[PDB]
């Protein structure tokens, strides 16, 4: 039998909170721009491997990540360091490359989203 894992942790009220220029930009500019992209829809929520009939997905992908989780982590002050958020974006793209094969449609879609991501964090404020 095949079940999805619970989604990643997005909220811990015991974690210290800070507002930074970089976390605000990651939510208001970067997340916003990737969310509205033509290719965002597969990445907006956890992979539902039951719904998609892919019982091997959570056999291969042990560090799941998606933009819906990253949005909640940003808005709930889950991240202390901007690099934690940048790591989650990179995990989301590399999961797609790990599960799938070079040249697959979803890989071309993730590669384009990654290119936009790198252009947006090129302008990460200081
Ligand atoms: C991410 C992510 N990494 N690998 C995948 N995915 C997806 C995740 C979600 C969905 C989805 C479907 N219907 N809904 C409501 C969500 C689809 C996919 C697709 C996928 C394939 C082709 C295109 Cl053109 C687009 C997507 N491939 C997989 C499962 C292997």
């Amino acid at each position: 039998g095949s079940m999805n894992p619970p989604p990643p942790e997005t909220s811990n009220p015991n974690k210290p909170k800070r507002q930074t220029n970089q976390l605000q930009y990651l939510l208001r500019v970067v997340l916003k721009t990737l969310w509205k992209h033509q290719f965002a829809w597969p990445f907006q929520q956890p992979v539902d491997a039951v719904k998609l009939n892919l019982p091997d997905y959570y056999k291969i992908i042990k560090t799941p990540m998606d933009m819906g989780t990253i949005k909640k982590r940003l808005e709930n002050n889950y991240y202390w360091n901007a690099q934690e958020c940048i790591q989650d974006f990179n995990t989301m793209f590399t999961n797609c490359y790990i599960y799938n094969k070079p040249g697959d449609d979803i890989v071309l879609m993730a590669e384009a989203l990654e290119k936009l991501f790198l252009q947006k964090i090129n302008e990460l404020p200081t």
